[PDB]
């Protein structure tokens, strides 16, 4: 969609709302397979709550848009390269937008929470191109109402540090696995981002070896927040258990866990809703302390599609 100049990033929608367009500042990019990167501050220093997204660029040519929230940019810039990179703190995202796939909404009294003494300070906009003069803008409108929010948003992201795939090794799995400390939360959507090797990524829930599947997608596809089907009460005591699974054929040398187009990635990123009072925003797994579990999986986990 168009620039605004005159009008400006932020628009009323009256006293206690208003929505917050962020977009490139008029960017000719010549390179295909391009990543760009830009952060702008709340307008409001204070609790906030994200409660909705209008996603505006040229399906001609942008091949995802990624937002997230953190406290400290990795650039001071206009723009950059997100190469270069976004936040040099914890970058915790909101938002996923792919072509070929359209996101959904979120539910009715659920907002992710920013600013203030606590919530994010910054939003910062990853925008991918695709294949390719003039100037572009670009990216998405937000909607952010100071009205507290009976569900809190918020991200549980599994992702492996140490996996290894030695070059040529037809099968390699990469397992993450944590016990669930805090109050319950409902899962609403899922994303599953890694490189190439990526065969396939999914995720569940185990109470008593009870596997009850989250989210399954081959992530060659575009990685966009998919919603899960029947809402799943994630409660204390259950673990966490997600498996990627890649191929070494391929490449000549062995790849590791890397930000790099050589690297590979094993995340899954689990967007939920708690309940106000007991919610926060965000929660991680870098470890696979039950491991030997593995064996009970689903065969459809070690399949592909
Ligand atoms: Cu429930
Ligand atoms: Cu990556």
């Amino acid at each position: 969609n168009e620039c605004l100049g005159t009008i400006g990033p932020v628009t009323p929608l009256d006293a206690s709302d208003f929505a917050l367009d962020i977009r490139m500042p008029g960017v000719t990019p010549k390179e295909s397979d391009t990543y760009f990167c830009m952060s702008m501050r709340l307008p409001v220093d204070e609790e906030a709550f994200v409660i909705d997204f209008k996603p505006r660029a040229s399906m001609d040519t942008v091949a995802h848009m990624l937002l997230f929230g953190c406290n400290m940019p990795s650039s001071t810039g206009s723009y950059w390269f997100c190469d270069e990179g976004t936040c040099t703190d914890k970058a915790n995202i909101l938002y996923a937008w792919a072509r070929n796939a359209p996101p959904t909404r979120l539910p009715k009294g659920v907002g992710f929470r920013v600013g203030g003494e606590t919530g994010s300070k910054y939003f910062v906009l990853q925008v991918h191109y695709g294949d390719i003069n003039h100037k572009d803008c670009s990216g998405v409108s937000v909607h952010l109402t100071r009205v507290p929010q009976p569900l809190i948003a918020g991200m549980y992201l599994m992702m492996s540090v140490d996996t290894v795939i030695p070059p040529g090794e037809k099968v390699v799995n990469a397992d993450i696995s944590c016990q669930y400390k805090m109050y319950p939360m409902h899962v609403f959507a899922y994303r599953v981002h890694t490189h190439h090797l990526g065969k396939v990524v999914s995720g569940y829930r185990v109470r008593n070896g009870q596997w009850t599947l989250i989210g399954r997608q081959n992530p060659q596809l575009p990685q966009a927040f998919y919603p899960v089907e029947h809402p799943v009460d994630v409660t204390f005591g259950d673990i966490l258990a997600a498996r990627c699974v890649f191929t070494g054929e391929g490449r000549t040398e062995a790849t590791h866990i890397g930000g790099t187009s050589s690297d590979e990635m094993c995340n899954l990123y689990i967007m939920y809703y708690m309940e106000a009072k007991y919610a926060l925003s965000f929660m991680t797994c870098t470890k696979n302390v039950a491991p030997d579990m593995f064996r009970t999986i689903p065969a459809e986990a070690n399949i592909p599609i």
